């Protein structure tokens, strides 16, 4: 069965999809905005209270196959909108005045191989032309300055960039959607792990962003908040210098869609168990990620 403190399987997060939007009908929606190369249902949920228009806030987790917190984060994210709406200030008026596009898991392929096979896998599944090797890194597969830089063009390689921008049929079903939706959604954030760090763009290049010194402050006051909770030390700042320059990236490519709040989350820890985060951290990690992610809700919505 299903729990927010454990790490649980595709088949139970996907069980998961239809039984948390089947009790809360009047807050989800779930739809499935695409398949996967191995034909698994890319699902989508829109946490809210139900109205005309509405803009919206997209949030994806399970980029990357191995970084379980992530998959947990999104899980729990949906939990605490459906359990609080009504009691928590906060919580109500963000889901009364806008949409949470939450997707659960992207790259489900890579996250099911990785309970079955290989707990380190990282890429999708895909096959690739003229060689053994599989997977493309779906976080260097999107038109951002594609494959120029931090990325590799071998198929064997774990930055592995692709045949082409959105050669992924995850990747396609994501800049699908955002672009049909563009004009509502007001924010992205894309969750991974690990390092504690907020990123924001470019990370394809060292150049800055035309609104840099207003997302480093939101970066600056969210993790800030975060930090409140247990004290956990976050990091921020454009992808290319605080991390490492990669091209391709998700959130390089929203925020050039005209999607102004775009940020990369890196969640605990800072390499004691990498991936292989204890089960016994998911509640403070999410409860901590809680606190940067309503941050930047309250911010966006006051800068509609
Ligand atoms: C521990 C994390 C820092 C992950 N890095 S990693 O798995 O150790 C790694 C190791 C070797 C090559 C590429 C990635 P990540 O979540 O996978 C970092 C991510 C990416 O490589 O896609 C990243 C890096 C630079 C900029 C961004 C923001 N678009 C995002
Ligand atoms: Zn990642």
């Amino acid at each position: 069965g299903h729990s927010y403190e454990k790490y649980n399987n595709w088949e139970t997060i996907e069980a998961w999809t239809k039984q948390v939007t089947s009790e809360n009908p009047d807050l989800i929606s779930r739809t499935a905005i695409g398949t996967t190369f191995l034909g698994n249902n890319i699902y989508l949920l829109k946490v809210g209270k139900p109205g005309p228009n509405k803009p919206a806030i997209f949030m994806d987790c399970g980029f990357h196959a191995r970084e379980w917190i992530s998959h947990a984060f999104c899980q729990w994210f949906v939990r605490e909108a459906v359990l609080t709406y009504g009691y928590e200030s906060h919580m109500t008026e963000f889901l009364n005045k806008l949409d949470f596009y939450v997707l659960p898991v992207l790259n489900i392929d890579g996250y099911i191989y990785t309970w079955t096979k290989n707990r380190m896998w990282r890429k999708t599944r895909s096959t690739n032309a003229g060689t053994t090797c599989i997977g493309t890194d779906p976080n260097r597969n999107f038109d951002a300055g594609w494959c120029t830089t931090g990325a590799s063009t071998d198929p064997c390689d774990e930055t592995y960039c692709g045949s082409a921008a959105e050669s992924e049929k995850e990747t396609k079903a994501l800049a699908d959607f955002i672009r049909n939706n563009l004009s509502s959604i007001k924010a992205y954030l894309t969750i991974h792990s690990y390092s504690q760090m907020i990123l924001y763009p470019y990370s394809y290049d060292y150049k800055l962003p035309e609104n840099n010194a207003e997302l480093n402050n939101l970066a600056k006051a969210a993790v800030k908040e975060l930090a409140t909770l247990y004290g956990t030390k976050y990091t921020y700042g454009p992808g290319a210098t605080t991390i490492y320059p990669a091209a391709g990236g998700s959130d390089d490519w929203a925020y050039d869609q005209g999607i102004k709040y775009s940020f990369t989350f890196e969640l605990r820890d800072k390499g004691r168990y990498g991936f292989i985060l204890p089960e016994s951290q998911i509640q403070a990690t999410c409860e901590e990620t809680m606190l940067a992610i309503k941050y930047v809700t309250n911010y966006v919505l006051g800068h509609l």
